[PDB]
């Protein structure tokens, strides 16, 4: 509401609007970036920053202190998505499980650790901050963890103690599953045993991660420079990956933050939290599976650029 | 003895976080193989293109014009000049492509890593007084240094009457992002020091997004560099030992003429030598990559600067006052 609580939330996206034009810009008109070194800023990304920016999230977590209704919140509206998206598909208005990964990665995947706390924390301050940790934490460790060994499943079956190993090969390696992993493991003994990081390990991980937020734009702006259309694929299959992540993915957030019984900051923060663009990382997994690819990159490319123009919809219906 | 236990850990301080993130890139070339050679310039060419250009800003814009001694600008401009004489003179003599070896030379001596070295060592061996004159210094390398540095990067790359090359070379010049983040730097801190301005949280919001882990990508860089050469010591273990009687014999030592020059007092003149004995910086590397203008010299110097960094630097601090 207000009309001056409208440009802090302005003010904090411009910051995250520069940074992914300065990138597209530099690799379409300026002609600075060619192809294949646009694919190595964004690997730079993609393993030393977004992990190093993960494992700052996740180690100022307090495990100790952790909702147990948000958790709970969270676990539901995935459950009540697979539900829905297990039931149009059924009368799809088969290779079914092809298309239930595409939704539960188009809808239920919000891109919080880039995007959730710049542009919510400026929305409702610091009392918004934790609330979103506990989501990363979450995202990082089940939902991306619990997508990976679904997708598994399509690679294999098109039995089952050959996917879990098969699935397992590809988190041992990938950067993504030591953060998350060693995140905790240092969390739950800072919080519990006061054990602080020296100063060198701790200004050592604050070079590389200190420009992720910003860097993690720059490589989307570089992304959005490889896509020649704006809107690939028909429109019939872009407006509904808009109102599969806009509408679908937050309206069933808040039967899930009613059913729970979620209150005050937690609700008003969880329903907008899902109301953010989508997040990369499930594209990185379907490019490495060929699961329609050219699908969730259009709820990416253009899930940014409405990101604001929404953002502000649900903040202004979540005040009445 | 004057220095403590814990300046000597403040000095590993503000250098190990910079291994750390080299040792990665170095890692991450050599071992597991993540980037090919090419994609390992694209890294190096947005440090020289959004980073270094941006970090020039801040520096600039953030300091008063109307404030920066006279005294240390003429110090600082009479070492440059001396020191290109000894190496103009040097290279004529032996006490192919001259200018690309004076480029090199002042590379290696002249341009010390003021900003994130210095200031965490020599605020440790001398109060906050001297973390202002160190500031003077790190803003002139941006706005002055830095920005004659990549006109003589051009100036050698068009070379191969001589009105045309430098012309050629000042028409890449203006094109550059660092001629323009330094005259944008110094137009702003004019404004800003001079009428009151203040930038808006908008414009200083989004230049901190994209230079904050411009350190971290610069270093990473470095690792990936010295990830390709055959040994370390890549320029061989001659020309590794003259690119130190450069930089901690040759660099402080005309420094110090230069001082006695302009005739500078107590505190000034002490922490403009030692300044000058600091470790080499990495934006002489990152100009030196892009270019391909002997990145291997510049490379092996900045590695083992640091590690002779601190022995080397307190021999100065004992070396001045007794
Ligand atoms: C005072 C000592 C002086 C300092 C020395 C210490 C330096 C360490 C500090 C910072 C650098 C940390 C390493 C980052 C590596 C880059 C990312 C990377 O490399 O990803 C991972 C490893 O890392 C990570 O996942 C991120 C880890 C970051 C957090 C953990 C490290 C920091 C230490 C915290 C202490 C906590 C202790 C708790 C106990 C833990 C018990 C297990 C390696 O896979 P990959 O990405 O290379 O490629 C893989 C893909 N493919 C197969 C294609 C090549
Ligand atoms: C007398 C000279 C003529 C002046 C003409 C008049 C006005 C010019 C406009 C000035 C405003 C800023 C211009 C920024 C563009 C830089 C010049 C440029 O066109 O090049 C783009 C540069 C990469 O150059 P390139 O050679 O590598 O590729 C370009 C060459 N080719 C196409 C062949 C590949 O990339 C980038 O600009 C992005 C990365 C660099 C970012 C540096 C920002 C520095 C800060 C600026 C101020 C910021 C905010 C405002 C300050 C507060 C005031 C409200
Ligand atoms: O983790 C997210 O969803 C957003 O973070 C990223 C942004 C860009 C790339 Cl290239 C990879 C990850």
């Amino acid at each position: 509401i207000s009309w001056l609580d409208i440009y802090h939330v302005v003010s904090a996206t411009v910051p995250l609007y520069v940074s992914m034009t300065l990138g597209f810009l530099s690799a379409r008109h300026l002609k600075l970036f060619s192809p294949e070194q646009c694919a190595g800023i964004n690997k730079f990304v993609a393993k030393f920053s977004i992990p190093l920016l993960s494992f700052q999230i996740i180690s100022e977590n307090n495990p100790f202190k952790m909702s147990p209704k948000l958790i709970l919140s969270d676990i539901l509206q995935k459950f009540l998505v697979v539900v829905v998206l297990a039931m149009v598909l059924r009368f799809w208005h088969g290779g079914k499980l092809g298309w239930v990964i595409t939704g539960l990665s188009i809808s239920v995947l919000p891109n919080t650790l880039i995007l959730g706390m710049p542009i919510l924390s400026a929305i409702y301050g610091d009392e918004a901050a934790s609330i979103l940790e506990q989501i990363v934490v979450l995202q990082s460790l089940i939902w991306y963890t619990i997508l990976l060994f679904l997708f598994e499943l399509n690679a294999a079956r098109a039995g089952t103690m050959k996917i879990l190993l098969k699935a397992w090969r590809k988190l041992i390696i990938n950067p993504n599953t030591y953060a998350t992993l060693i995140g905790i493991i240092w969390a739950t003994l800072h919080f519990r045993l006061g054990w602080n990081l020296p100063e060198m390990i701790d200004k050592s991980i604050h070079l590389l991660s200190d420009g992720g937020l910003g860097m993690a734009m720059f490589s989307l702006g570089l992304f959005m420079a490889s896509q020649s259309s704006i809107i690939a694929c028909g429109t019939k299959m872009a407006i509904i990956t808009m109102l599969l992540k806009f509408v679908l993915g937050p309206a069933l957030m808040i039967a899930s933050a009613y059913c729970i019984r979620l209150k005050s900051t937690l609700f008003k923060v969880a329903i907008l939290q899902a109301a953010l663009p989508q997040g990369v990382v499930p594209f990185v997994f379907a490019k490495e599976y060929n699961l329609h690819p050219e699908i969730i990159s259009t709820g990416v490319i253009f899930g940014m650029l409405i990101a604001l123009p929404t953002t502000l919809a649900y903040y202004f219906l979540l005040d009445l």
